[PDB]
């Protein structure tokens, strides 16, 4: 009920880091749904090239918009109501919300940039969504994919357990608390008393204010 | 002469994405080095265990500060002036500023956080400079910090093409033009003509406006 079509150069790096701990087992059990779509395989040259340089001058290469066509539209004939994404620095900065509203689509498909991006007329013809995972330039668009479907799949119901998966979400708009477990003292630092006490409502009540503190100090912006 | 320690519990995961196209060759050239210490190797217990249960309730486990300590203080053993950082939610933001400030160190050390965190004595002893690399919340610290390596590293001279790489650097500030390539048609859709005219001092100004157009009006912000 979870898919997620990657259009990528290099299929050979997923599932990566998507492939382990909760997110691999989701994956295997099929709670989710990864296909990684070689780019390159939808090249009809005989040179079997993905690549090209800019009109107009300037460095680089970029993507070709006839090679992408070909991808994306075998990617719309076996999922017409997949909704298509471009990672570029140029998008939407994403966010947990962002990942939620990304989430009410059950088919999301992801193109992974790389050298000077893709041919424009590629995001206007298909009204691809740019999402940038950030203010800073990474080498290509995978990153940017795995850190979104990350995100999102953390969200659904089975891959994480259902209490940190409640805790995740009311702890949104704060920041982490400080957290401590054994041993009792390391280096000699011990944990704060109180996280010692069994003392439910003093516990709580510190940890409350210690992300109200935080918060403030660091992150005010989170009102 | 850019060295980047990773301590991880998925030493696996690593290189990755670091592993391919101009990060991957400038790592076999030795223009950077990773080093990717696997944090359950310094696990001392008969269990192996690098987790437990927080101390004070709630869910989730946390990783233990005498397992990473162990780990870390290798890694001070090995590189005493290391600038040691913390990939967390509750950082700062991560930006193209914050990785240059980061390339002034040329030795840096990455904890990736999994499962709830880590214990808060480790950040205070250690004064770990934590960083998010956005607001959305990961599975772990593995993909913040391959987001932050492949940030840096492709300002590290002789990764990427000159051109491109001082074409990216005046760009900052700014959105990307729209870019295109071969062919002339696709779709029914043509490249805007003055690309066409090898007409430099058009072409530039095409494209400055551009720019100017798209960064007004998506990221104001960026003045
Ligand atoms: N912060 C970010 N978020 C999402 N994708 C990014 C990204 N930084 C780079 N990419 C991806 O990496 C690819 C190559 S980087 C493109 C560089 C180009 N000079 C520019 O400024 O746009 C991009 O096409 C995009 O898919
Ligand atoms: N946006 C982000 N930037 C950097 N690291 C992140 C991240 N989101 C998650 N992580 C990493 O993933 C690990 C597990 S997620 C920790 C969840 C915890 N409830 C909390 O709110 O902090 C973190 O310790 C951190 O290393
Ligand atoms: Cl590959
Ligand atoms: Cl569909
Ligand atoms: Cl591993
Ligand atoms: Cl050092």
């Amino acid at each position: 009920s979870m898919i997620f079509n990657v259009l990528t150069i290099f299929p050979q790096m997923f599932p990566g880091p998507l492939g382990v701990s909760n997110l691999g087992s989701a994956l295997k059990k099929g709670l989710w749904t990864l296909n990684v779509f070689d780019i390159r395989a939808f090249a009809n040259n005989k040179h079997n090239t993905v690549d090209d340089t800019p009109y107009g001058g300037g460095p680089g290469m970029l993507l070709r918009a006839d090679v992408l066509g070909r991808c994306i539209d075998e990617v719309l004939s076996l999922h017409p109501n997949t909704k298509l994404m471009f990672t570029s620095p140029r998008g939407v900065s994403f966010t947990q919300d962002i990942a939620r509203q990304t989430m009410n689509f059950d088919n999301i498909t992801l193109l992974c940039g790389r050298f000077e991006g893709i041919d424009e007329r590629v995001v206007d013809f298909y009204k691809l969504q740019e999402v940038s995972i950030g203010d800073y330039v990474l080498s290509g668009g995978e990153l940017a994919a795995m850190v979104i479907i990350d995100t999102c799949v953390r969200m659904v119901p089975g891959v994480i357990g259902n209490a940190e998966s409640l805790k995740q979400e009311s702890m949104e708009g704060s920041l982490e608390y400080p957290q401590y477990t054994r041993p009792a003292s390391w280096k000699g630092m011990e944990v704060p008393e109180v996280l010692l006490t069994g003392n439910h409502g003093e516990i709580e009540k510190w940890r409350r204010n210690a992300s109200l503190s935080i918060t403030a100090a660091r992150r005010p912006d989170l009102l």
